[PDB]
């Protein structure tokens, strides 16, 4: 029938938005992604200033996924900010503010600043901890202590239910380190499952070369690549903070690879190398695919089966 | 032209084998590997003790990888160290036997009674650090103290050249601290990348069920899946381990998957999800299409390519 919802004392039209950084930096993006038929939007992560990113070819896409070190472009903070609170259009879905500042205090500042927004407009701030630490450690959402230093700092800044974008985990004690951290914020309200899988490269056998620019070819992996992947996070996260919801994103192409994230444990289902690719029509295709899926089954609400993955025995 | 390498005082025909893991458990098995047209072959990793690994199902393929968490079964190290000293024929090829104890100190036996074997008969040790550990820690290569004293004591030990099998690293950091860590240890000649991406979530929206019994499901992925992963993987560590071999495993299908590893900096080749799948004859398949790709670019032996690949500007 309708695959309407609510979360976050927010109503959805369906599960679907946009992966952050896709179709998300420029106030035409924005337009774009707000007159699609996508459930919710999220912005391009941002910092305090403006960035041009990193020199260009730095995107590539191929038949099963996609590569990129984009560099954070972005058009800093003050025009998200903003887009949020003067420009974007709340009656037709929710809108998500993605923040990835250089430092803990650039995100506390920037959070600050969000705060009065967010109660004033009802925007929501995803926290993107795939962000650079001090120097010599890994990104901040593989450095436990950092990662445990930034949701306090954030916290106490902001004050308000929030969200955070985390990187894939390969481990089970990582699940179970990264999943306690979580948990000790209660503001916390979501948790973002994945960021692209990191440091692949793609070689093209013809030319013998990488094919992005920056960082000699390494770039994080979006797409069909990382599917399983990004299930596997989905739900050892949902297991792992019953007190909180779960979003699902890495290798969405299909009303069936939605159906998974879902019975993984995924509240809203994000859109990244795909709607890169196929572009903004893609969320009503992705709309009709799950309703059918839905109907065959005897499903009528996305309830009746989120996280309701079976194990065997 | 010619696929013939000469490393570690051993002559290959050419750079394909087996995976540690695949087509590599029993003596029917090894004998089989040794029949066919690969390089070499390597062992199961065993421990001292036989196995019985994990309840099935335990290992599953699909048209962009596979799934397994099979849980170490093997006949164990008296059996693999048997097949060395007395059964494998070495005027056929070249052997490697896998190892991955569960402490310290049962890699540690197992290596001092491998040296004089290693010595006479000229088997060569590949250590498999996706070990695990303690239980509640990570596995034994994402443990970086842990990883030094298993190589402290293992070089130690046996006092001869050996290799490891290295999980896949997704961050730069971890990349540098890796290897580093590797190149304190002379003895280390070679270093293979990658054992399985941890912990996928491979999930059938027909039943709505995960597709392996243990670990709820999760296990370690392999194939087309990860293809990126692993030659990020073998370039990083062939630029960071220059008095070291690299040998490639992960992705392999074709000729091409193979000629992509070795422009990374692969030695040696090795190929796992598709040899489960295809069986033995897929040696002489890459084989061919791999001299193809060299007759059509002019390249006459693997060293005028290998660790060639281009960087953009
Ligand atoms: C071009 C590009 C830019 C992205 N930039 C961001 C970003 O600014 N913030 C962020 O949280 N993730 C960013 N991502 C990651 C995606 O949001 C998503 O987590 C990843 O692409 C996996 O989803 P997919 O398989 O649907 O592509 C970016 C991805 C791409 C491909
Ligand atoms: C059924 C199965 C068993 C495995 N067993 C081992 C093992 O005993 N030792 C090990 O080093 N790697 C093991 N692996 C990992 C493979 O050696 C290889 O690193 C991984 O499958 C990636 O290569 P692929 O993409 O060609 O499959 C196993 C993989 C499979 C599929
Ligand atoms: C790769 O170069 C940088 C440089 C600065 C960054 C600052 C904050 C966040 C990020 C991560 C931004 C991001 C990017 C990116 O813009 O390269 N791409 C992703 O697939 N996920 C991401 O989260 C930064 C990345
Ligand atoms: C999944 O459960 C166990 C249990 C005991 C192990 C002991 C040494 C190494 C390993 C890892 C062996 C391994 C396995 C495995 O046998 O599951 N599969 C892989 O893809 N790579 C590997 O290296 C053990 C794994």
């Amino acid at each position: 029938m309708c695959l309407k919802l609510n979360l976050l004392d927010h109503v959805f039209a369906n599960p679907f938005m946009n992966a952050a950084g896709v179709l998300c930096s420029t106030e035409e993006d924005l337009r774009c992604m707000t007159a699609s038929s996508s459930g919710a939007l999220v912005s391009k992560s941002c910092t305090s200033a403006p960035r041009d990113g990193n020199p260009e070819p730095r995107y590539m896409a191929f038949p099963l996924g996609s590569i990129n070190s984009m560099g954070l472009p972005n058009l800093g903070f003050d025009f998200y900010l903003k887009y949020a609170s003067d420009l974007h259009d709340y009656s037709k879905k929710p809108l998500f503010l993605s923040i990835s500042g250089l430092s803990v205090e650039e995100n506390v500042a920037m959070v600050r600043r969000l705060a009065p927004v967010a109660q004033e407009k009802g925007v929501l701030l995803e926290l993107n901890l795939s962000c650079p630490n001090v120097p010599g450690k890994p990104q901040v959402a593989y450095d436990f202590e950092a990662m445990r230093t930034y949701l306090q700092q954030v916290s106490l800044a902001y004050g308000l239910p929030f969200g955070v974008k985390m990187p894939p985990y390969f481990d089970i004690a990582h699940f179970d380190t990264a999943a306690a951290v979580l948990n000790e914020f209660p503001l916390v309200k979501f948790v973002t499952c994945v960021n692209s899988v990191g440091n692949g490269l793609v070689i093209d056998a013809e030319s013998e070369s990488v094919v992005i620019k920056p960082k000699q070819g390494f770039g994080g992996l979006g797409g069909k690549y990382i599917l399983p992947t990004a299930l596997a996070n989905v739900n050892a996260f949902y297991r792992r903070c019953p007190d909180k919801l779960v979003f699902g994103c890495g290798g969405v192409y299909s009303g069936e690879d939605a159906f998974l994230h879902i019975l993984a444990g995924a509240s809203m289902v994000q859109v990244g190398t795909a709607l890169q690719e196929e572009g903004p029509g893609i969320f009503t295709r992705l709309e009709d695919e799950l309703l059918e899926i839905m109907a065959r089954k005897g499903y009528r609400t996305l309830e009746e089966f989120r996280g309701r993955v079976k194990t065997i025995e």
